[PDB]
């Protein structure tokens, strides 16, 4: 709940990966987070009943509703939607006021992936999200998807952003000079707390290169270590890393970098009801889509963090007061677009979810839509991003949802031929990245969903042997056969042969065309992958 007693010298109110989600919505955690044996059972790879047990969270509680897919639909009906900028603002303000009334010091920290991927964002090229950050009063933020707006727009938006953007790693690609401050030291009574920022290191290979030309985001352990050391030389007693590296990478850094007391981990969209102790560092994840506000109270000492209290505060719009200024602001911004954004396109008869290592009902729906409009397509590759939303049974799908699921600034759907060998290699290559069993390199991640294909995955097999028994359209994969593929949200088209006469157009236009026509959809979970050595789980899709 929200009525917490005072604790410590400083309070951090942290959220991450909002992905421009302006309104209350639903967001189910993944039914599977598959890992090779060495990585199983650790934060970042917990789901379902196991995550509840790991954290000692009772089944059926508001925290259980946020934390796991177990009982999802039932709990969504019980507790209501999560997030919304209005409710998140109300909660942040409630907590900050409480802390300041106690004579405490509070900082509002945003872990990045904030400005993009929503109707509000696309309609304003991120501007409305920044204006919202300003209404709440965000002290710092880091970045990742922000860069898909392009360097020019990001700089414009940083002019508007009243908080202080941090990043030790964004440097010029020719001279190496950092473009932003690495950290900021804040007075917390008699102590000094440094907030160091880290943006996603893989922006260049993850998005169109044009968006970040002239910049390097490379993970630079030396530069990070020197930043931590410098903050301490300037008087910082404790050091907090506001990170967008991904939680597993943050855990690896905790064992390599000296002096990081706490890491606020974004990117992987994880939940950590209790902090994860790695080396001499505590790690707290930032969740996603506005579902939670992480309150981290710190008892500091001359040399670091003596102790801390972590609470995952559910952002439940039905259980929080309104932030009137935010409600009014959103009304002003979207009044002209409400018809477009909220009119039903179709009704979903069952649960549409996005997150999972391998398969989702939302991605299957997209595959069906693509094949319905382009019957020549044999395989549809959907991007396994961790942002999105969840549609409940009987709920209408709207344009706002389409933008929540497919609101890339580069949303083009591409149709192109791939040889069978390429299809298999694409999956094997992703598997090698997502599943490496070497704890030194593991970072995790999700696998592209390929509608029209079925395969067997063995996460523990050697590279080159993880993907087997591939079948396309009920027939064994023919390595030399040319198959017509479709893909959006990535770079797969670069190794294909473009379909003659086809003009790439936004995936959401294709989806809206399909949905308007069909009126109602019913996508029951029918996973197309068999996982060796694991039980593949599914949620309950009715109710
Ligand atoms: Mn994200
Ligand atoms: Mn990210």
């Amino acid at each position: 709940l929200y009525d917490l007693p005072p604790y410590g010298d400083a309070t951090l109110l942290y959220f991450s990966d909002l992905h421009g989600q302006a309104f209350p919505h639903y967001f189910m955690e993944p039914p599977n987070l598959i890992a090779p044996k060495p990585l199983m059972g650790r934060p970042g790879y917990l789901t379902g009943e196991a995550i509840l047990r790991y954290y000692g969270v009772e089944r059926g509680t508001p925290l259980a509703y946020l934390l796991s897919y177990v009982d999802f639909v039932e709990l969504a009906r019980t507790f209501g939607p999560i997030g919304g900028m209005g409710a998140l603002t109300a909660l942040i303000r409630d907590q900050k006021a409480r802390v300041e009334a106690e004579g405490g010091k509070a900082l509002v920290l945003d872990g990045g992936d904030t400005w993009t991927n929503s109707g509000l964002s696309l309609l304003t090229r991120g501007e409305a999200v920044v204006r919202w950050q300003n209404l709440v009063g965000v002290d710092h933020m880091v970045s990742h998807w922000e860069w898909t707006l392009g360097r020019e727009r990001v700089e414009e938006l940083l002019g508007l952003f009243r908080g202080e953007f941090l990043s030790y790693n964004i440097v010029d690609d020719l001279f190496g000079d950092p473009l932003f401050p690495a950290y900021r030291i804040h007075r917390v009574g008699p102590y000094a707390l440094a907030v160091v920022g880290a943006s996603y290191p893989y922006v260049k290979v993850s998005h169109p290169e044009s968006f970040t030309e002239g910049l390097s985001f490379a993970l630079d352990e030396r530069r990070l270590q020197e930043a931590v050391d410098k903050a301490r030389a300037e008087g910082a007693n404790a050091v907090v890393l506001l990170s967008h590296n991904g939680m597993q990478l943050d855990a690896a850094l905790a064992e390599r970098i000296r002096g990081i007391d706490l890491i606020l981990s974004g990117h992987t969209h994880d939940l950590t009801p209790r902090p994860w102790r790695v080396g001499k560092t505590w790690i707290v994840a930032g969740s996603a889509a506005g579902k939670a506000l992480m309150r981290v109270d710190l008892k500091l000492w001359k040399g670091g963090i003596a102790n801390l209290r972590v609470r995952v505060l559910p952002v439940l719009a039905e259980h929080l007061p309104k932030a009137e200024d935010v409600e009014a602001f959103l009304k002003a911004q979207l009044a002209p677009h409400q018809d477009h954004l909220f009119t039903p396109l179709a009704v979903s008869e069952t649960l549409l979810y996005k997150r999972d290592t391998l398969y989702s009902t939302w991605d299957q729906l997209v595959g069906e839509a693509v094949k319905a409009i382009y019957p020549e397509v044999e395989v549809v590759f959907s991007p396994a991003v961790r942002w999105g939303t969840t549609i409940l049974p009987g709920q209408a799908i709207t344009w706002d949802h389409l933008y929540a699921y497919t609101g890339f600034t580069y949303p083009e759907l591409y149709l192109f031929y791939l040889r069978g060998a390429q299809i298999k290699a694409v999956l094997e290559d992703i598997a090698s990245n997502v599943f490496t069993s070497d704890p030194f390199y593991q970072q995790g991640g999700d696998v592209s969903r390929v509608f029209g294909l079925r395969y067997v995955l063995d996460p523990d097999a050697p590279t080159g042997e993880r993907v087997r028994e591939v079948e396309v359209g009920g027939r064994p994969l023919d390595p030399n056969r040319r198959y017509l593929a479709a893909a959006y949200g990535g770079r797969l088209q670069r190794v294909g042969e473009a379909k003659p006469g086809y003009e790439p157009r936004p995936i959401y236009e294709v989806l809206a065309e399909y949905l308007r026509s069909v009126g109602r959809v019913r996508v029951r979970p029918e996973p197309n992958v068999k996982v060796i050595g694991r039980n593949y789980r599914l949620p309950e899709v009715t109710g």
